[PDB]
């Protein structure tokens, strides 16, 4: 749910941190 380098939330485009 944030812009981040840890795609965390699994986001298919834009890597984003749970």
């Amino acid at each position: 749910g944030a812009p981040s380098l840890i795609n965390s939330e699994d986001n298919p485009a834009f890597p984003q941190r749970v």
